[PDB]
Formats: structure tokens, sequence, C-alpha cells
């Protein structure tokens, strides 16, 4: 593909061209609201008298699933704040910035945090700092602690003797999760290390079984050649929990305040889907869904919540 070529040959630091050292930083935490954790330069880079000043975001992960927005405002967005200003990596988030020695690097993200969800769009427009913002959700497990760098540079511009400041965002991520409560329908090795049931496709014996309480989370990783799933849109019970609606059957019209994500599969790297249970739903419930294959040769998945 295009939008995740690497230049190997790149380099930068934190300080840029500014001469300023890790001291003077103007570190400043970021404006979490309801899992979404916000990084906005709108109002940090307008240029000043004394600078260019050096503003870095701190977003610090310890919890799954958090959706991370961060702001790097457009040329021309006022009037002639940010006439030159530059964004780095070009094609974000798809392409990320991590820490060699002091300098920096090109780094595919997917390629460190297996799992993460990257919708190619955010408000109906695409999902690069030329539409002026950038979005991704992160997954619901991670092993190994990853810190990786953005860029948001408005020190070339100049409003007379003023000057605009480097916009950073330092995101240390610490190792949060075990495993999904799920499935893996089968470089190679992360799709086998997240999930606690594997199904094969020659000689399949147990169909997907995927166990869940309040407050925990489940996923799946759906196969290479899927050709429809129905285990977040249409969910169909069995036996005898609760009699059953034949139209609530999306996750989101059987629980009130459910949680899923990607359930277009629209996402660019992996073919997946993940939920979430808000920690107010006590009541017991065991559904059944299936899903396709192109050859119509299907397979089984069965949810249970609060089985107890």
């Amino acid at each position: 593909d295009e939008l995740d070529k690497i230049d190997l040959s790149y380099e930068t630091t934190e300080s840029g061209d500014t001469a300023v050292s890790e001291d003077s930083y103007d570190k400043y935490a970021s404006n979490n609201t309801n899992k979404e954790y916000v990084c906005d330069f709108t109002d940090q880079l307008k240029p000043t008298e004394s600078g260019p000043k050096v503003k870095k975001c701190e977003v610090k992960v310890n919890e799954p699933l958090i959706k991370v927005k961060i702001i790097c405002p457009l040329k021309g967005s006022v009037e002639k704040l940010y006439d030159n200003i530059e964004y780095v990596p070009k094609k974000s988030p798809y392409v990320v910035l991590t820490k060699e020695e002091t300098k920096l690097k090109e780094k595919l993200l997917s390629k460190l945090i297996y799992g993460l969800l990257i919708s190619p769009t955010v408000n109906e427009k695409e999902n690069n700092f030329k539409e002026g913002v950038i979005e991704f959700t992160l997954p619901p497990v991670v092993h190994k602690a990853t810190v990786f760098y953005f860029i948001c540079d408005n020190s070339k511009t100049e409003d007379d003797n003023k000057k605009g400041n480097r916009g950073i965002v330092e995101v240390y991520v610490e190792p949060y999760g075990n495993k999904i409560n799920g499935c893996a329908f089968l470089e190679k090795i992360k799709m086998k290390t997240f999930f606690t049931q594997n199904i094969y496709k020659k000689n399949n014996i147990y169909p997907c079984y995927m166990k869940l309480y309040s407050g925990d989370i489940g996923g799946i990783l759906f196969p290479k050649n899927i050709k429809s799933t129905t285990c977040f849109e249409e969910m169909i019970p069995y036996n005898k929990e609760i009699k059953w609606n034949k139209e609530n059957k999306s996750l989101g019209n059987l629980v009130n305040n459910s949680v899923v994500y990607n359930k277009e599969m629209n996402a660019k790297y992996f073919n997946v889907q993940y939920v979430h249970i808000p920690t107010s739903y006590k009541d017991t419930l065991n559904l059944f869904c299936s899903i396709i294959l192109k050859e119509s040769t299907s397979y089984l998945v069965y949810v249970s919540i609060n089985e107890g």
C-alpha cells in the first residue's frame, strides 16, 4: 500500500530545530472525556513573543480501549496564525515515530500493537491531518510497553515578533490485560496469543464459544475468507433465557448501554470486532450467532454473560 510507506532515512528529535532541552518542555495532561483521551493543539500553538516554546501532550495508558483524538489545526484555520505549520508523520496515524537512541524514526503502529482499530474516516472525512484531525481506538490488551510520538510543529510560522510552537504527543503504554474472552479463526503469533480458543479451518471440533461476565471484554479474529458475520449485528438466543424479539438482535438493541467497535469491519489492517460490558449490566443472558465463508460453509459462535 501507499498510506503506510515508511521512510527509512527519516530522522528527527523532540526539540526539533528549537534547541530546547527536555526540561524547558511545557508538559501537560490530556483532557479525557468518557474513555476519550484528547490532545488539542488549537489554542496551544498560537505564536507568542516568548516562542518558540514546546508543549508536550502526555498520554498515559494503563487501561483498555481508549479512543485517542489528536488535533493539529490546518493552514488557514486562522487567517495568518498557521501559515507555515507542519504535521509529521504525513501518513498518520498509520505511520508513527519511536525513540531510537535520542532520535526518532518511522514505524508502523499496526506492526507494533496488534488488534488496533483505525477507522479511515472521522465525521465522514478522511483520518489524516489534511482534514485537521486524526482518531484511532486502542485494543483491549497489551503485552509490552510501547512508546511512540506524533508531531505538530508551528514554529516555522511567525506573526511579527511572535513565533509558533512545536507540539508533540508522547504515548507511554503500560502492560495491561492478559487475553481475550473470544475465539481465533485460523508475525502470525500475535493472532494465537490473544484469544482463549483457536478455531482451525480444515478440521474443527468445537465451534466458537466465548464466555463473559459483568465488566469483562471479548473479541473475535474473523477468518481470511469471510463472507458475512452476524455476531454483533444479529444475535439469536436458544433454550429459554427470555422471550425473544425477532428484531432486537443487534448487540446494541439487546443490552442497553452496551458497546461495539468496528461494527462495519471497515478497519484497514485487521478484520476484527470488539465489545464491552457496562458495569451496570447484572442480568444473565446466553445467545448464539453465526459466520459465513466465501465457499454456504458457516461456522457458529456462542455467547454467555454472567452465566453463574
